[PDB]
């Protein structure tokens, strides 16, 4: 039954999503203060659009970070001081909710 | 008084709108279509960020809308199919609300 699969593959997203958050909480604090502001940049247009891609996106993020903490390395020196940047590289071959709105926009008009 | 200052630059800006909304309904049909299209599109974070320069990005929309309705054009025949290359050179040089979260995500991880 596709209603309790849906039900279920949720309870199963959440879960991932739980020990996640769990992941970045054992971060140092500018580590896991980072991992909420790439959440909130993320959070928007420019971030991933089902939740394979986010847990492969994010599922990155945090193995970079665990290895930079461990070696007490900042933030920055792994990310570089333009984040946003980092984000981009990271995300240049995942699809974005922007690729998506473009894609709605040009099916929209059609040929008109 | 900045309190009414700014209750005067709303009123002013809702009747620019409205006027701005009025020359697309003027438009026929799969025109103003397409403007309302673009306008969903561009209210994303792909779009501008102030009053100011959206007068000035659909504005300029409606300039080429006109002219191309009066010749009996296709949007597409201004535009491409491609809509959403056409809104990207159009907003080229315009601060887009993408651009001003990754400020914000610079900004908040700082040199940490």
């Amino acid at each position: 039954m596709s209603f309790i699969e849906k039900m279920i593959g949720s309870l199963n997203d959440k879960r991932e999503w739980k020990a996640m958050e769990a992941r970045a909480k054992a971060l140092p604090k500018e580590y896991h203060h980072a991992y909420k502001a790439i959440q909130k940049y993320m959070w928007t247009s420019g971030g991933p659009t089902d939740w394979q891609d986010t847990k492969r996106i994010f599922g990155g993020i945090l193995d970079l970070f665990e290895e930079g903490a461990a070696e007490g390395k900042k933030v920055t020196d792994l990310t570089g001081e333009d984040v946003a940047a980092f984000c981009d590289e990271l995300m240049k071959d995942t699809k974005t909710w922007m690729d998506k709105y473009r894609t709605k926009l040009n099916d929209s008009i059609g040929r008109d």
